[PDB]
């Protein structure tokens, strides 16, 4: 019932293994098949290299990479501070970023987008209120970098 969050940094490094899809947002115009993908994990400093993009040209993610770290309660990349609002470190984020509430889920989640961890779905559907949800991953989004 609680639905007691991990840590910014336990979900910044979640299973330590693939990335995360952006699921749903707030936000309009998002391009498809948004992601991150967190690797360099430095558990002592919690910072990482993500490497993060969304579908470009030829049936291709784009990639750029940046450092992430931890301050306070969010994920840090550049200049986005995404605050974790519940992440189980496992299978799913819901964050604020910008104003926009999302909710990430991670590559082993992908085939069972309806069966997510109700903690994500919940923090999700209280923190969204009245603003319409759009969905930005699609089942034919190419696998992560790696």
């Amino acid at each position: 019932q609680q639905c007691d969050t991990v840590s910014a940094w336990q979900s910044l490094r979640g299973p330590g293994t693939g990335g995360y899809y952006l699921f749903k947002t707030t936000e309009g115009g998002k391009t498809d098949c948004t992601y991150v993908k967190g690797s360099n994990f430095n558990d002592a400093a919690q910072t990482a290299t993500y490497t993060y993009g969304n579908l470009g040209s030829g049936n291709q993610l784009t990639q750029q990479t940046a450092s992430a770290s931890i301050s306070g309660n969010a994920i840090v990349v550049g200049t986005d501070h995404s605050e974790v609002l519940y992440s189980d470190g496992s299978t799913c984020d819901v964050v604020r970023l910008n104003g926009q509430i999302e909710l990430w889920i991670h590559s082993s989640a992908t085939s069972n987008t309806g069966n997510l961890n109700s903690c994500c779905t919940d923090k999700f559907n209280q923190e969204k209120g009245s603003r319409p949800e759009h969905v930005v991953y699609r089942s034919t989004c190419p696998n992560l970098p790696a």
